């Protein structure tokens, strides 16, 4: 099992704060949860399939999705509405990356009647790994724990964080046989 949170603040903000406020909710499917659900020790659990190797990088893919809702503001329509499928972690050596697919919609976080222009990226790189041990995928298992950083262009997904903001740490050592 592979655990990461996303970030703190950020489930904070989709069941606690002003999404929270205005229908805020997520749902999941072949994804789990454990902990605080606005708390720095919860954490999404994903379930490893079948790796691939490619020398020393190792792709292991998790099925299933998240799915984040907030902003309705009485027009009948989630103005937040962010899905994160197809989710996959690519070793590096030293880094990792965690790749997803998205649809979400782009905000100025004002307008409450128009929700905003659809935006979809597909094996997009949503945050890096800097782990705690190096990955090695001929010893069998790869120890995925270590801090997380925010990419380029989860950025333009998140919209309010900057470039390089760190993320909640990661856990878990995963095998690669399916
Ligand atoms: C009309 C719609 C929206 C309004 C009025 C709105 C308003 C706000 C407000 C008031 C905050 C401050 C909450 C806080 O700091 O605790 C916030 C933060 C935030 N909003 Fe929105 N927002 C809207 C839509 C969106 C959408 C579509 C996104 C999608 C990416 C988004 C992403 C965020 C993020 C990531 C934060 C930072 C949360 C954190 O970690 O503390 N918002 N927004």
């Amino acid at each position: 099992s592979f655990n990461w949170g996303i970030r703190q603040s950020y489930r904070h903000y989709i069941l606690k704060g002003a999404a929270g406020k205005t229908g805020g909710q997520w749902a999941t499917q072949g994804i789990g949860f454990s902990g605080d659900k606005t708390g720095i020790d919860g954490a999404f659990n994903f379930t490893p399939g079948k790796a691939r190797i490619d020398g020393n990088s190792a792709t292991i893919p998790f099925p299933g999705f998240i799915h984040f809702k907030g902003h309705d503001h009485g027009s009948g329509v989630y103005l937040l509405d962010m899905t994160f499928s197809d989710w996959k972690v690519v070793t590096h050596g030293s880094t990792a990356d965690i790749l997803v697919d998205y649809v979400s919609y782009d905000s100025d976080m004002s307008n409450t009647k128009d929700r905003g222009p659809k935006i979809t990226g597909d094996d997009v790189v949503l945050a890096t790994i800097n782990l705690n041990t190096p990955a090695d995928p001929a010893s069998g298992s790869i120890d995925l724990s270590g801090s997380t950083t925010l990419s380029p262009e989860g950025a333009k997904l998140f919209i309010a964080y900057d470039v390089g903001s760190p993320l909640d740490p990661t856990s878990g050592t995963v095998a690669l046989d399916g």
